[PDB]
């Protein structure tokens, strides 16, 4: 699957998973990119905040899902 990954942005970028990947390891791909530390991250996903051990076959998530990644703190 792709599901489109959006921080910080108008747009989410598209990212290769399967039914295997976690919440965690998507929160990564953003930590990694961004800078930011992954436990300073979440991850939305048509009104439900997903936690770390979820993975795609034990959620919703979809093809071409599309989850919002928000900070946590942040200056609002």
């Amino acid at each position: 699957m792709i599901v489109f990954v959006r921080f910080n942005s108008s747009y989410g970028f598209p990212v290769e998973v399967d039914s295997d990947t976690s919440i965690l390891q998507l929160k990564e791909v953003v930590a990694k990119q961004q800078g930011v530390p992954a436990d300073q991250l979440r991850v939305i996903f048509a009104g439900k905040e997903l936690p770390n051990h979820l993975t795609v076959q034990n959620c919703d998530l979809e093809q071409q899902s599309i989850v919002h990644i928000v900070q946590r703190p942040r200056r609002r």
